[PDB]
């Protein structure tokens, strides 16, 4: 129930960003100038390759993020990737063991953990590991999300800009026509992306705040809820119920 | 029985996008314009790469349907595949001991269980997660079947149109001839899909209710039915019975 | 003896197109029109585009089955398998565990089962889900044998035809000669496909019937027949006879 | 000794045709007609496409076997495998375990089977089934041998001839030259590979023809000779020999 | 959690390089110069591949910098391999068994150790191996880090030179224009890269510096530390406590 | 001792064919022919793809093993390949189940086989099998050795010849200038191919013919020197020496 | 401490080559000849074809080695594959059984080896094959090492040479300019790869070196220094000793 929202919570961006360049591969470039009749095949590859390497040099904030759309969300994958990866190498041995624990004592009793408990539930250090793998976890959510919605939020004619290549040498010339109409191509693969990551991401909001709620869902509000989860053996204490 | 329907529901999606895309990179771009003979290579490459970037820019609906049915229709796919994978996490550790008590309580018998289907009867809890999992089944068939049936339904000659670059500062220019009659590629390869993965949805209609008549196939209703189908210890109960 | 039947009756037509993609890569694509000579190399690409999609649209029947031949041929072999893949998960678990009882029980005679087979004979329910496996599975073939017997029938100079692009705002130009000689490329070697389908389903057809004959090959006239195929227990029952 | 001639049999014309590929593919199509300086790069490769097509219309039987000489070599390697396929799936139960009976009651005798072989030699059912696996094999090689000298036989200035396009509404044209100097171009390699396949088969010849020799080499004649070959249980009896 | 620093400080720069890489092919060569409208095909290839070999031959360092940033990004990634690979074959089995040692032996106690770690302690050896494997890790990710940072430090209109190629029988010529625009074009997509390694790079500087302070985390200081992390027989030590 | 002269008689031709294919596909085609700059592009693909076949038709013999040269080496190599094939074959069952026999006895004598040498000497039956299974190879040695010598031994400016494409109705025209300088390229890697192929094949000869010289390295000759080299059986009895 | 040497010593010119080559395709071809403005697409594919193969024929060693660079690189690195893939075929039969030898009877005193070293120490035979095969070994390094050390050593303008292609009937033409200047590629590439072979071939030739000294790290010099590497066994008796 936990494990399933970090799967498609960073497996729905590992699908849309092999499925973005399947779709990028089979049109092509990214960029498309259109260079003038008057230009070779190679000097009309050189303006896109300018243009599309001179987006940063001087809003200009929305033309910078279509070129780095696949990094910022592979980035905003990862990072919800280590949470679990630290969950694992953590607070995974200090909990293995003592589920095995009590799933082999209570087999010799119908055949102490009455004060096992007891004791067990003024700890307030495995609590907060638990809240802060997921409150980290929360907010990250929440940040993926604010960007993905801004970057449907311009939407706009806006991958349409006019770029030139007079700076160097090319300055003070009188071939090149000082103006170059390009035009970004995976914007609206993008925008379509932008959408179906933001729906699911909301969607998800409540279901993630739904485990910050382990009283109505101290230590020991976190550890009775965990028996009936990945363990089995709670399941044969009610063959001992249905038997009476 | 019943995994055979989610099998061939989601697999044949996944057959015909694979496919498609076969028929996609043997012949070429999905769109293609008829670019004037003035035009040079690149040039030539621009009213490809424009044209099939702004069919969403402004009916318009028929025409924003062919970028996108390989999307819709893996949308489509993926979305039957989550009842049963909260099946195996939700209603799995529920239902694999408790059929692992009865096969074997079973055999010492001839070597209570009577009582047994008595207190487990009324309980409205796991049918009602039965129904669920296969009702919202259903009805993500229909919205899928209609989905396909309308992709069908226009079938016109609408992959052409005509669509014009004249925006940015290629506006008021003395070049280009304001129009270009351009036309989708896969769309026959699509139509055919469209009516072969319809067909197929149609079929599976009755299938899929038919599994919603428990009775006629409460809680004990649903769980006297399970017992004869992933279960071989109800076969020896027959090898009791062709002895006498 | 009859596992062997229904893997050349599905392997069969998947070697064929394997074998005809080979071929369909190492030439190039499956039209071929002759653009004049004044046409660049996109506007020449166009007709190749145009044509090979504009082949549905108005006999015209051999025209439109050229085009989808791998795509018939392959639904011809998928619907071969199922008969298969619902026998191994309907009539699978009723026949698995029976052939091991009697495999196990006649041991212990040599170191009841003579009452089993006067039950066992009037029971018409599983001889039932035999034929129907195998009569589905007759007519099948000979639906796919009747259509690639009218494939190879046409065979004609019919790959060779007329097609034109005035439709959109193409129509009333002074460029576009009005008429474009295409051809179909694959057709010589799919006709040649269609004949060694043809001649392995012809030389099958009295197989599958032969398998039809279970009596000169009721419930017990099935079930006597199963026990030499696919169980090695029988043949110790000839080394009772050899040692007297 | 007779597992090494069909996997020698059946993987040499695999072999040929593998290296066939990678030479078919690193130098370009197998047709290359000499087009005018007058047409363009599409129209070229349209005469390469036409001619390549129309070899089959209307001696005419040598340039028809060069397209389709991959495909007769492949035919005849999977009719050389299906004679091993059967004898998997029909005598292969027969002779397992009775191999396993004997392997297994002449420990016991040294630490009944002389009768054994005087019944078991009056059985002409399965040196029946013996033969007819290797004499339809036999006769098989020789019409793969008579296929591959005959196609060896021309050798001539064959691959060159002469085509027309001007068949359709091209007929009746002034721009086609109405002749065009089509040349085959994998003729010299397949030439070579019609050799070391022939060779191979005759060299072949004499040692399949020894296996139908097994008196020299009744249902005796066969079984004596079966028991030195793929079981070592034989060679504990002249540990016996030895020992004394 | 000292597995997970070497494995997030190889993991990472080698991430990047393979991210690279499918930008790097998806667009083209990492040069682009802009040649003349008079030259070729090739010729214009010939300029894009001496500018990018004359990077070398004569500030030049920034230059020399961009071609080789894979290399040296490579290089400082199996850098950092190298303490890992040597400590599980130099320090590896003199620390297998001995944990296996006390293990075993803490078992029979509770069914010798106590004067095992005061002679264990004094033994200034094993601890001078486990910092020296972490003391050449902490300075070469600072030399890392220094060189990431003067990588961005630069963030030029840098990637832009002039290169010539008039250099051999190619001098005293009258078709070369001796000047070249060139400009690499990956620059951007490293000048992203050489940021987030940095930012993750100086992030974990204090963690591995944390790894430095075994104290307040001699050879007793070192093995006492080592016990409660990859091994699970100290859990049944609390187990004793828990019962009282 | 033996088994690693023909893994690197048999490997190193296999690892110098791939390294050829490589370098085959990383230049291009392994002919080129200057076509005249009238030609077209496809024009002066017809003639690298006549004069690549017509090598044959009609020293001569210098310019026919360049085409295939990848091809003798590569039968070369598969015909070092069955003497290695034969032996596991024919001699394997009668070798494996004797070197048990005399594992097994030889400790039960410590804890008859002093009769055994004597009888098993007087047996020329398989030394004969072992020295034909080692002449043959040697001999296939020199044959390849002397080819590659062949190869190597010609070198000259020999790859550049002279073609010609007027045969057919090609002939009697005025366009085609009738004398075509074609070369083939790939001579070069396979001269330096053809060297490291010969001096390991000279540096095994004395190898080769040190495994026929048995006596001084009968059955008897032949059988107590295999004993010491795949059997670890006999270093048990220098543990016999080595206590006293 | 020596299979790390034997597998960076070959590892290392395994994983640069890789790297070259991954270089090499995304480039283009290794030379690049600046053809002439005349010359069509395929005259200037000859001479870049005609240059790369005519280096050898006539200083002429530094341009004859920048072809065979991987070649070379390449037959250094399984060179020194050889003397391990002799030392598990000659001296690890030697070797296992004996120390399996002590490891077993090590045991039992504890629960002859005494006199064992006494005699097993005066034996010239296994040193002799130890450090011949390091010595080796250790030649075959600076034999790589002088080569790496030679071809970095030139450095120059070296690439570019001048050839001409007038050699056949190509002599005494009226087209082709007697001059082309061409340029290797791959060099720079090559340059870095020929230093950071170098600095790790000088870094380990202390290493190699440090194992030639096994008095101070006769067979008793070989064989007690061998027991505490491979070989956890001799960890017990610590065992025997931390107890006391």
């Amino acid at each position: 129930v936990d494990k399933m929202v970090t799967c498609i919570a960073v497996g729905l961006p590992l699908l849309l960003i092999s499925l973005a360049f399947a779709q990028e591969i089979s049109i092509g470039t990214q960029i498309s100038c259109f260079s003038p009749s008057s230009f070779s095949w190679r000097q009309a590859a050189f303006v896109d390759s300018y243009c599309w390497a001179a987006v940063q040099q001087k809003g200009n904030l929305p033309l910078w993020l279509h070129k780095f759309f696949p990094y910022i969300l592979l980035l905003f994958a990862i990072l919800l990737y280590l949470p679990p990866l630290f969950w694992r190498f953590a607070a995974a041995p200090h909990i293995c063991s003592d589920l095995k624990f009590i799933m082999e004592e209570l087999d010799k009793v119908y055949n102490i953990v009455e004060q096992y408990l007891k004791t067990k539930k003024n700890s307030n250090n495995l609590i907060i590991k638990y809240i802060s793998c997921r409150l980290l976890t929360l907010i990250i959510i929440l940040l993926a999300c604010i960007y993905l919605g801004y970057y449907f939020s311009l939407s706009s004619l806006s991958d349409e800009f006019v770029c030139s290549i007079k700076s160097g040498i090319l300055r003070n010339d009188s071939t090149v026509p000082d103006q170059f109409q390009c035009k970004l191509i995976a914007v609206g693969i993008f925008q379509l992306l932008s959408v179906i990551n933001l729906v699911v991401y909301v969607l998800l909001a409540p279901v993630v705040v739904y485990t910050l709620f382990v009283p109505f869902r101290n230590d020991l509000s976190l550890y009775n809820l965990f028996l009936e989860e990945n363990i089995s053996e709670v399941k044969s204490y009610k063959c001992l119920k249905v038997l009476e």
